[PDB]
RNA sequence: AAAGAGAGUUUGAUCCUGGCUCAGGACGAACGCUGGCGGCGUGCCUAAUACAUGCAAGUCGAACGAACGGAGG
């Protein structure tokens, strides 16, 4: 199945001779705890209708996350734009710590155990877009060890 | 083995930069409302300002000076 969450709603205007004319832009993240998890954003004069948009567009950029043991294999650190998002590996048990729109994107993803740090600009598209591109470079060690022509226990 | 949460605010709406404010923890603390008990701790942070009253450094007859029972008269 897919899961989905909305994370935000702005209320955009743009300026006529007669007044002015409103519409909501809206922001959803969708995924399935197997490891798989997307964004969108849609637009409409009504909420409901952004949502819905907003989820038809995220169904068709889904992306896959590295989740062995339950954990990021390793740090990594985003870049998209204005945004800088840091992931690095949790204990078992430690939980999810993030902030509002990387915590929404981590849980959907499936992960359990991470820790993430915001150290760039605070507006929740620019927050997405460097957590999935974080995501982006991430690694396996079957993957590697292929890519260098040796297995995993000479590598690990 | 350890390993970091953000929010509001410049605009008719945006995206950056940037400051301001808030969400936590700790006091030899103080003030306001209130107040049942037990254990363990702490209590002039200011005037090293001025001090009633009492006690905090004396002891050795094994180196040289006591009342009583009590020799004797
Ligand atoms: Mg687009
Ligand atoms: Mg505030
Ligand atoms: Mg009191
Ligand atoms: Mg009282
Ligand atoms: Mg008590
Ligand atoms: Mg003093």
């Amino acid at each position: 199945d897919l899961e989905e969450r909305v994370v935000t709603i702005n209320r955009v205007a743009k300026v006529v001779k007669g007044g002015r004319r409103f519409r909501f832009t809206a922001l959803v993240v969708v995924g399935d705890k197997n490891g798989h998890v997307g964004f969108g954003t849609g637009k409409a004069q009504e909420v409901p209708d952004a949502i819905r948009k907003a989820v038809e567009d995220a169904k068709k950029n889904m992306v896959f996350v590295p989740t062995v043991d339950t954990t990021i294999p390793h740090t990594v650190v985003g870049h998209f734009g204005g945004g800088e998002i840091l992931l690095k590996p949790a204990s078992a048990g430690s939980g999810v710590t993030a902030g509002g729109p990387v915590r929404a994107v981590l849980e959907l993803a499936g992960v359990a155990d991470v820790s993430s740090k915001s150290l760039g600009s605070n507006t929740p598209i620019n927050m997405v877009r460097a957590t999935i591109d974080g995501i982006k470079q991430l690694k396996n060690a079957e993957d590697v060890a292929k890519l260098r022509g040796k297995t995993v226990e000479e590598l690990l």
